[PDB]
């Protein structure tokens, strides 16, 4: 008693605008940081339906029985992890549940300090996640600086973490946890010189990699697992996989910690895990450990390098002038036009970029710069030649970005009004449209 | 740079144990209350790649660009929720960001009350969820018992709501919400009686209808829409979608809880939407709709009746002796073996069914009773006939369950041991394998 009509036939209406996704997908460059295209096979386990099930606990202690096939890829997948992160199942432990990076630093931040119990992590306008405490004056922004109580640390003036003020703060607020690992930070973190400052407080030294997890696990760049309590990382930006997230914690460092850990994230927070998300994890974190995919995750680093060297040598400046990873942040103060003007700008020539602040915003009302990053286009499998032209296609952007702001005002709703129809932007569009459309697509 | 060999060829590891889980699930009979079957539909919007894309914020209001096909999909959602459920787009309100259902609570109990907010809720053993504040002796279960400061109401004697000691303990303890809406509660809810308590102590009324949702949505049983604030729902069970929530506020009665549950979903708990969900959600609430799933939730109530009518006929009691609703619940006390026992039983013979406590249970550590379901049998295409061979098969189930306890012992480590081999459980496992694996599949 159910309709097994395909989603065509079934509802024509969704189909098609899954359909102009694809379109928009396709023809997009996409420098999304965050943002990356999953494999046929991933998105198979992700339609499985091995999504009926319900299997609320661990496995081999769940709740309901028939859970048998679901605890053996629940436990692949665990071990896939720390093959992959390079780490012996023996001190690391993982929890494979969380549904989500802003869920997972939350029911791990809750496992370490509980409710009112004190955290540090990185301000927001200077590269932090929301769930590292974020707050602002007006409202505590995110639950973090509401069911903890919350201090944050800024980049100095060179858009740099400042040890020093970490510990100036450290040793002053007493901290339980302090986070470090970033949204938008284009450097490399010395966790060693964060693990000395934990230590000295007796703090938990938390280490959030989802933007640089690949690097971590291909040893391309520092290893939190030599020094971190807690690594949290998401499962869908540079590693390539489902939207999903893990929480690891060090059993030697901490005993006890892993049921901590656990039982924050069932029964404390969630209810039934989601298995295909599971499962597609397991799916991924095959392909992480292949030397192809150390392949994949240094022409990341290597375009990222070639797209900074480009974008500076047409005199673009770049928060702390370079990359040790993924991402580059702009800084447009040079040319007087926002990052809010830019993301439009990019948008209307099927570039996807995002306005990001930079140490001189003081507020995050009009941010002076854009992130960038290259994992997402090389996977459509761009290499270090083609990053003059995503730079080339970036300073003409610019360019017309200023021209706009020249013409219409330096007002939002006015600089939009000249978007439509510009004929350097079609021009402009078209010639992304063209190269882009052509990129091998999973 | 990526691998297009599809899933079977890039991981025959992992598809094998999925195959494996798509035989059982075929070959089972399946009464877990909460679960279901999703249509092919369902599974095609959960493998688009429609989750590629980081969306944060709302429709219209989106932090990143190149969103405007993800905005049409978000939109469409919440306009066949408040369709689905028969309340004006000008009344209702909807959030389709929770990524499920413990999400969901928490981030709607969070916007109402805040950080040490009180919050009343129906207690664990006698039916209500973990997210309704539950908590043990021993520990704060639940962040709703941890984050708020939570008092739990039970059911009475007889297994039903006692509405006199709901207000005996909300003119008491002055909370600003009252829980209802239940995991294993067989009986329809009396939301105009909390209504009256809620305006009585000024709290806010939370109807948490996802076990019943098809229930309401079809007009079968009361409407909590015309009498509660907020209204939370699972996706994933009687409802046939994917797994996912759905935060229903009532502007008219509260104006600024539309910002307030909003800002609660993003930014205070979550980060980047699962656009897939969305797109799966939106799917099957197309579905919802049509007078074919009006025909379906019937069957689920008839199935239900003849279910526990048959049941009756053997000389087995029901909590309640009955049911309004998908589910019954057996009190297993006469036959003196516990849920857990008759659990592995039914495993053993491929039933999926739950232990559950029964209102004589004071403690949850052995539960007296199992808890059953239609919704997903139905889908499947049994009819009401066909529940008198499930009736047939469950007492065969405790039958043999009382053998094995006298022959084994009362200790579940000892009667476990004679479950392997036992020449009933095998001749009864393979009538439940001829039947179910014949049944139309989804
Ligand atoms: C959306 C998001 N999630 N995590 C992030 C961000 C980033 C971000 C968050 C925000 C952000 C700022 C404020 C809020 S807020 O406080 O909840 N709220 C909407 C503002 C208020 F209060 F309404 F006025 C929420 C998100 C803003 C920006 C920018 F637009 F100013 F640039 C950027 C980007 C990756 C998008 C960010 C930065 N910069 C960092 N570090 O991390
Ligand atoms: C798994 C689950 N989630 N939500 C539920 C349940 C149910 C449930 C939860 C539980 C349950 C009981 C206690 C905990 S607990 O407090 O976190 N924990 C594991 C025990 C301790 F304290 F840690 F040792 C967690 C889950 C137990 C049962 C039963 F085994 F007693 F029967 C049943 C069933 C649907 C499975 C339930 C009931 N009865 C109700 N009302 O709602
Ligand atoms: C360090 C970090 N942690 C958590 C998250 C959030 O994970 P979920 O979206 O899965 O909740 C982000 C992404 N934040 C936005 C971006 O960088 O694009 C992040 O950068
Ligand atoms: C009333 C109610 N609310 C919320 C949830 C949480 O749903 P998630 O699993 O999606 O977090 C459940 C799950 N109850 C488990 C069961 O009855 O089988 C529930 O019964
Ligand atoms: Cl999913």
């Amino acid at each position: 008693m159910f309709n097994n009509e395909p989603l065509e036939q079934i509802d024509k209406e969704l189909h098609d605008i899954l359909a102009d996704e694809e379109k928009r997908q396709r023809e997009t460059i996409n420098l999304i940081a965050s943002e990356n295209l999953t494999n046929g096979a991933v998105r198979e386990c992700l339609g499985n339906r091995v999504s009926n099930k319900y299997s609320e606990g661990y496995p081999k202690k769940r709740y309901y029985g028939g859970n048998d096939f679901i605890d053996k890829i629940e436990e692949l997948c665990q071990k896939r992890a720390l093959e992959a992160f390079n780490v012996s199942d023996e001190e690391w432990g993982v929890n494979v549940q969380p549904l989500s990076g802003s869920a997972a630093n939350v029911q791990a931040l809750y496992a370490l300090v509980g409710v009112k119990g004190k955290i540090m992590g990185m301000h927001l306008c200077s590269g932090g996640h929301l769930t590292h405490g974020f707050f602002d004056e007006k409202k505590k922004v995110s639950i973090t600086s509401d069911m903890f109580e919350s201090k944050l640390y800024k980049c100095n003036s060179q858009g740099y973490v400042d040890l020093d003020a970490v510990r100036e703060m450290a040793l002053s607020f007493k901290p339980k946890v302090i986070i470090c690992g970033y949204t938008s930070y284009p450097r490399d973190i010395d966790y060693q010189q964060f693990r000395q400052i934990c230590d000295e407080v007796n703090a938990y030294l938390f280490a959030d990699i989802s933007h640089i997890s690949s690097f971590v696990a291909c040893n391309i760049l520092n290893n939190p697992f030599l020094h971190a309590d807690v690594v949290t990382t998401t499962t869908h930006k540079i590693l390539r996989g489902p939207r999903s997230a893990l929480i690891f914690f060090n059993k030697k460092r901490n005993p006890g910690i892993e049921q901590k850990i656990n039982s924050a994230v069932f029964p404390s927070f969630q209810g039934g895990p989601h298995n295909n998300k599971i499962a597609a994890v397991a799916c991924q974190l095959k392909e992480v450990h292949s030397p192809a995919f150390k392949e994949y995750t240094q022409q990341v680093l290597l375009n990222s390098k070639a797209l900074a060297k480009a974008l500076i040598s047409k005199q673009i400046d770049l928060v702390t002038n370079g990359t040790d990873n993924h991402l580059i942040v702009v800084d447009l103060r040079k040319f007087s036009i926002t990052g809010s003007k830019l993301q439009e700008t990019c948008n209307a020539i099927n570039v996807s970029l995002n306005k990001n602040t930079i140490p001189s915003d003081v507020d995050a009302v009009s941010p002076s710069g854009v992130r960038i990053g290259t994992p997402a286009m090389t996977t459509r499998g761009a290499k270090e030649k083609d990053m003059e032209f995503i730079a080339d296609v970036l300073a003409r952007a610019i360019k017309i970005t200023v021209d706009l702001q020249e013409q219409y005002g330096k007002k939002l709703v006015d600089f939009k009004k000249g978007l439509p129809g510009n004929a350097q932007l079609q021009q402009l569009k078209q010639e992304v449209v063209t190269w882009a459309g052509a990129l091998p697509f999973p």
